[PDB]
């Protein structure tokens, strides 16, 4: 029926409704550290976030999703690999029901206990639904989480979490500042990919962030208490919400660094 996570609907069984499933540009993958490129033609990252608005928290089914307003350029990303602003539109997390599984990329075949992806979208193309349709339409940030010593930016989207534990629940979410987020470098890899959910289009250029930011183990801990159900419907924790890695094909990861 519709797609999830679980044993009949999970991501072995998304081919069947999106073929692109088995495309050649799929994320995530597992970023083998030997063989990952050094580039030094690739540029440092720009992350404005200083004039980012926030509006709304949402628990959409399969994870919850904090929205921006991007109407204008306010909170933008560019340089690395990108050529032109790309305008963040909205960040979700995925994570596991235990500490040792949760993030999508690997490194090295490491798994995280969650990830953290910034989404953002070419300008260029006027509107987030016409940039998914463009090879180089998205921009999205991805930051692996090791618990360890909590993280003070994340305490305010942990205490909401209450407020949308269900399905279709929503909160207004108003001055959350995304820099609270960011490890301390910003040195990164990157290879082009696709959404990491249905529709699976291949539209992303994914930079994924080398440093880990910590979490405690009571702040992830208050993911795992999130519903896939909607109100009143039998309750199916929200945990392991992530794809595993597909095959590379003929990519290659860039890294920024040496
Ligand atoms: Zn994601």
């Amino acid at each position: 029926h519709h797609w999830g996570y679980g044993k009949h609907n999970g991501p072995e069984h998304w081919h069947k409704d999106f073929p692109i499933a088995k495309g050649e540009r799929q994320s995530p993958v597992d970023i083998d550290t030997h063989t990952a490129k050094y580039d030094p033609s690739l540029k440092p990252l720009s992350v404005s976030y200083d004039q980012a608005t926030s509006l709304r928290i949402l628990n959409n089914g399969h994870s919850f999703n904090v929205e921006f307003d991007d109407s204008q350029d306010k909170a933008v990303l560019k340089g690395g690999p990108l050529d032109g602003t790309y305008r963040l539109i909205q960040f979700h997390f995925h994570w596991g029901s235990l500490d040792g599984q949760g993030s999508e990329h690997t490194v090295d075949k490491k798994k995280y206990a969650a990830e953290l992806h910034l989404v953002h979208w070419n300008t260029k193309y006027g509107d987030f639904g016409k940039a998914v349709q463009q090879p180089d339409g998205l921009a999205v940030l991805g930051i692996f989480l090791k618990v360890g010593s909590a993280k003070p930016g994340l305490q305010k989207v942990v205490d909401v979490l209450d407020s949308i534990k269900t399905k279709g629940k929503s909160a207004d979410f108003t001055n959350f500042d995304p820099r609270g987020l960011l490890p301390e470098s910003l040195d990164y890899w990157t290879y082009p990919g696709s959404l990491t959910t249905p529709p699976l289009l291949e539209c992303v250029t994914w930079i994924v962030l080398k440093e880990p930011i910590s979490v405690s183990s009571e702040q992830v801990l208050k993911f795992r208490k999130l519903n896939f159900n909607g109100e009143g419907e039998p309750e199916e924790l929200m945990v392991d919400n992530w794809r595993p890695a597909q095959p590379l094909k003929n990519r290659q990861i860039k890294a920024s660094f040496k």
